[PDB]
C-alpha cells in the first residue's frame, strides 16, 4: 500500500453497516469509543451492545481500558441495539 501501522484501528458491524475507528487508542477506554459510537451510528452508550468482545460472560465495560482487552487490529466486531427512544421506530 503505502502506510503501514500507527494507531488502532476498529471495525464495528452495526445491522448491515460497517463503522471504522481510528481516533482513539489503547490509552483511551471503552467509554471513549462508545462515546465516539454514539455518534457514529447515534445510539446511546449504556444501550449500544458490542458483540465480538466478551468478558466471562459479559463484555469489556466503559470502565475498562481496551488495551487491557488486548484485542486484535482492524477487529470488525458486531454491535446490537436500537436508535430514538421507544420500542417502534416509525
Amino acid at each position: 500500500g503505502s502506510s503501514g501501522s500507527s494507531g488502532l484501528p476498529i471495525i464495528v458491524k452495526w445491522g448491515g453497516q460497517e463503522y471504522s475507528v481510528t481516533t482513539l487508542s489503547e490509552d483511551d477506554t471503552v467509554l471513549d469509543l462508545k462515546q465516539f459510537l454514539k455518534t457514529l451510528t447515534g445510539v446511546l452508550p449504556e444501550r449500544q451492545k458490542l458483540l465480538g468482545l466478551k468478558v466471562k460472560g459479559k463484555p469489556a465495560e466503559n470502565d475498562v481500558k481496551l488495551g487491557a482487552l488486548k484485542l486484535k487490529p482492524n477487529t470488525k466486531i458486531m454491535m446490537m441495539g436500537t436508535r430514538e427512544s421507544g420500542p417502534s421506530s416509525g
